[PDB]
């Protein structure tokens, strides 16, 4: 389902990209 790809996919990704900014 798309929540699993949501969850999963930004929970890593937004640690990743946002980390940077949001330190």
């Amino acid at each position: 389902g798309l929540k699993e790809i949501f969850k999963a996919g930004l929970g890593s990704l937004v640690k990743g990209i946002a980390a940077h900014v949001a330190s």
